[PDB]
């Protein structure tokens, strides 16, 4: 019959949580980066990949100043970044804490090849998540991140494929909300290959509604759960041009259709656009005429610290410009969830 | 890829008769009932049941006075409903749509056992439903009803019968939709057994993920359909005593983890219990602090009609009596429909 | 929890028929065909379609020689074939029981479009099937036939058409079970396009496989039910050629990778292809080395009747030519069927 | 379209390891117990749990003389198993190979609890299972075991449940087959309450339609798999004694109904039945009447294993006695595998 996954309790302190992170006017900053990921975007400086250079870029991120504190609701970090400290000491989830946001932590171990498909991929990071999930409960981590990643292509995303990202994130769902950590469910999907808007709007919704029936499956608590889906936009390879008013239209169009209102809220990803493209992007999202029950914020890791590593430089005397480059793309991405975003 | 089952046209002439069925303070009069259904109806006053007895009893309750035409937004017929004129030699359907309604027509040919269920039943009525729709079509019909039943037992409702009864609603869908006929979606859950209201959200909630998995896996244009989900209730055997608060809450709590907000409205069943009571529960439900993003109508069949066929009695003086009795009822769930119903 | 869909002794009765059909060197002969299904055929002669001519052509076929008796164990017959007559004026059904077969009706009212999909299309007759099947069964008819057509295209079949067929030809079995009457499944797949052997075989694995597991769910007796696939053949505009030790070999690898055991007998249909090449293809499925633990007969709709026809050419002189060629096409079919057939 | 899981060498490499697992005449011996797992076990005796202890539990084991070669196929091992060498110094799994066996490895890294479900678990192993199955593979281990439990309950096993551990099972076959493993799938019913012969046949059914619908979604080469399936049995619990005949029938009659003949074979585990139940129920599941395509053979880790830990006592002065022990228990279950064991 009914066994409940949850106890009133811990539904309320996921719903908390969650709203927390969603929090109107406040966003997600996608620290997530591992070894390797942020080993590209520090060699596009040229500045070496050590662990002293990582944390104080993760510094930077995380100790900006005063008015980032409500235009950031959460910081997903790293493994290695959630048991990093500042220059003065204090860790980085006390320092995002301290703030009033919300410490997150990557818990997905990469993707893995889908054998019989055209070159699909499923997510791992589901052995012993319930323990390392309670451990980043006591460190401070109060949501977690699972990128599972989808493509377009002739016969791309599969049924098996789908189904599969489906089931993964529904797991990692159902683990972390076991172990009090909201789960940002990521069914994303790349903006590879010429694929137009209208088709990715097609594929994001069958995601979207597998992604959910196996929520619903798995009895996962969506009032505990955020989504962080791509935008839906056309392929990079796409020649046909698309206003961001169009696709703002078929990302709240795919939304409506698919995801359920209890969902706390909807944290974009980046996937690849410029970091004013991706906020004038969100800003159309959240100025749709369309009725948007949930919280339309941002979870972004390149559109908030793709200048920010630019200004830094990888050298210490361009910090507090790469702070207040960082400060003014989140309150653009602050005012972007608001809908009142006027570059 | 992405074939359109549906051209941007045939989407906004959906869409429109969607919103046109649930507008604001507008609901639905269930009248459809087959010549054996409503023979119980009117065996409970001692009328015979013929042709004529039914056409008068469904002009009664389709030529009410203009007080009925903004409350009432749409209105479920009969086969042979559908077919027959008022007295002034007027079709049901243009007096239907001379009060401003929408003219609705239930295409099930009822329910049917399911081997290896425990007295599970699936709909059946998808055989040349295509050209049904169509005639129905040409004939006044705009929106299409059909009920799909599922009851809470022990070991039910199961795995088959659940995806069964959404993978029919699915179909009667796609072939309303195709055929131009907003499809009302019906996964009714009898109040049957001493379930309580934690289990009947549960299971609602179940149903409600599935049947909207199937219809998005048939490609069905939702802000081209209608919901028909019963109220969230505690069984009618259940000793243990909910509010209407309670009521509402889990209602509305099951609709929003589970129903897209792309859906028009979800226009609710009576589901055997009483006039006043249903009218309360709607009213209820329309307060109910959470947001709630779909026009939370009615569609009642005998919510609205117990008390006219009381007061009619089967016999042509108590005519203005009945009329006057459905008028006020239709009045009274209108107001609950816009959350405004003081008893 | 275990709700018996049928009691051992409809069980055993449905496993009694389906041994029957499908008994060492016993095929089936698909007769088949709706009014404009058959006219096509009676057209290539130039005889007119009427109710005699079809009579009479169907008593040529059931009215052959007595060394007809050991080849066919089952014949499919079309509604009207199952209310006619013979000559001497012995019904059509009592004419197939006295030579030793199972009477059998094609219970499906066509295929139908489904909405969203690249010209798919899914099979209904499930209205009153009940009620159908069980005036089949006192009208002698053992077992029902039930054609899903599939097709392989770009991106066909889809998870969806693939679905629906599989959930139609469940409930179809489910029905046919309950009422007495062996379902045979036939999801059969189009070999029209380019596709190669490979490729029909993946697809043929993958339809098979959703076949059975929905016959699974809808807890279908696999013992009385017989599957009629397409056997797996390149398309018929590939332009690579195929062996019939190849086309056997991939077929009965398909049918081992997802057909259970438990199945009678997997009676082949003809597809398209010429009579010699299904019995020469027939004969190398059941030479493959491969263990086949399934009686691997024929149901062949033309590729028992078309060199009949062709020899009747619809005057009644030919009667005995057309009974010969019919007769000696279906000993070379039961010698295929054995696994002996060397033309 | 078809994207080949696997190269035809794959193919014919993981077909030919299952073959030689389950030769006629040859079973599995699973020696994979956890540190935890064997510790209850040499508790039961009184003697230490030490890697000194197990790796000579395991030797003797292991080293028997000849008689075991032509009725051992396969030997699971644990992780720390595989690393060990007997008192020669050749390692373990050169030893299984100079006997004629082939050797395995448990891969699952345990049961997880099922949020939602009434203490059901799944099974996890899946990260970096791909590293892990290629070091296996280059460490001599050809075939992986993979143990996911589900239990008969009131309402056990559930919808996720049984799709849960379908999903993870066809996961591990596909890295398996991906790292020229072959995967030995165990949708292992436990034999725990008063459910009945029926009820738990009806489950076992349920469970290998979902498993084998799961490996078809995943495009598992089947021919390169084995299944590990519980023997057909009443619950511990029930009242109900049921004849080997039956035991056998039953188990039989479920493997039929879903299992494809593609599997190499059927390698039953003891499911906490005695040593000499086990084998006389495999000798009788060998004896039963119905057609059985798949070589039947045995897995079992306490049906050969228990008398050998009674004789040895965990003391060196019977190994001989323990060894002689173990080998008269692994030519009475290759008697029963072979369908001629005569107690």
């Amino acid at each position: 019959h009914s066994h409940p996954a949850l106890t009133p309790e811990q539904k309320k302190e996921l719903s908390d949580i969650a709203h927390r992170i969603v929090a109107p006017g406040k966003g997600i900053l996608a620290a997530d980066e591992s070894t390797g990921s942020i080993a590209k975007r520090l060699q596009s400086i040229g500045t070496e990949n050590t662990e002293e250079n990582r944390r104080f870029y993760r510094q930077l991120l995380l100790t900006a100043d005063d008015r980032v504190n409500p235009c950031i609701g959460g910081v997903i970090l790293f493994h290695e970044t959630l048991y990093q400290k500042a220059d003065d000491g204090r860790p980085f989830p006390q320092v995002i804490k301290s703030k009033g946001g919300v410490v997150g932590i990557k818990v997905d171990k990469g993707v893995v090849p889908l054998a019989g498909t055209n070159g699909e991929t499923t997510t791992q990071g589901l052995d012993g998540l319930s323990e390392r999930c309670a451990q980043y409960k006591k460190d401070g981590a109060d949501f977690a991140k699972w990128r599972c990643v989808l493509k377009i292509g002739e016969h791309t995303p599969s049924a098996l494929a789908i189904m599969e990202n489906a089931n993964v994130l529904a797991r990692y769902a159902s683990i972390c909300q076991q172990n009090g950590i909201v789960p940002i469910v990521e069914p994303e999907i790349l903006p590879d290959g010429d694929h137009d808007l209208k088709r990715c709007q097609y594929v994001t919704e069958k995601v979207l509604a597998a992604v959910y029936k196996a929520l619903s499956d798995h009895h996962i608590y969506l009032e505990g759960t955020l989504l962080k889906p791509n935008m839906v936009t056309p392929g990079h390879a796409c020649t046909q041009k698309y206003s961001h008013e169009e696709i703002a239209m078929a990302t709240v169009t795919a939304l409506r259709r698919t995801v359920p209102p209890a969902v706390t809220g909807v944290t974009f990803l980046s996937g690849g656009q410029s970091e004013e493209e991706a906020s004038i992007n969100l800003n159309a999202i959240n100025k749709c005429p369309l009725l948007k029950p949930w919280a339309l914020t941002f979870s972004y890791g390149r559109a908030l610290q793709a200048s920010a590593l630019k200004a830094w430089g990888g050298k210490k005397e361009n910090l507090k410009a790469a702070q207040e480059e960082y400060v003014k793309r989140a309150l653009a991405n602050s005012l972007a969830c608001q809908g009142k975003y006027t570059p």
